[PDB]
């Protein structure tokens, strides 16, 4: 039908803009430390912490294959990338002190996103 068509052509600029987010998201983190899923071999411990695990590589893989349907399935998984390293990581570590800046710095760029989506109207 044309109006399945029409749901996918939405869907797909969704995830366009999606995919900028992602990449603006990915720079605020220059040290690559949220690129890939935490290593089981350098942490053999971290599935008995952190339940749902995440990254940006993993997010990259949803994305592509158009698995968000809206901003907010999207922001609950970099939510998870932040969440997930300040409760196994101590405050006075790289990696915890990485995820507040990212948190921080990305705020700025979801929230223009949240802005972008809504107007355009892309959900
Ligand atoms: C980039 N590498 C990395 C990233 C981590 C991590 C451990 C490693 N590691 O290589 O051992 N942990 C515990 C963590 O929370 N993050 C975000």
């Amino acid at each position: 039908s044309m109006e399945q068509v029409a749901m996918e052509l939405r869907l797909t600029e969704l995830t366009r803009l999606l995919r900028s987010v992602l990449d603006q998201l990915q720079d605020k983190d220059p040290a690559r430390i949220f690129a890939q899923p935490v290593s089981l071999k350098e942490v053999p411990d971290y599935l008995d912490h952190i339940k749902h695990p995440m990254d940006f590589a993993t997010m990259r893989k949803r994305l592509e294959a158009q698995g968000y349907k809206n901003l907010h399935e999207f922001e609950e998984d970099f939510d998870l990338i932040i969440d997930n390293c300040m409760k196994y990581n101590a405050r006075d570590t790289v990696f915890y002190r990485a995820a507040v800046r990212l948190r921080d710095q990305g705020g700025v760029v979801l929230r223009q996103a949240r802005r972008e989506v809504d107007s355009i109207g892309l959900e």
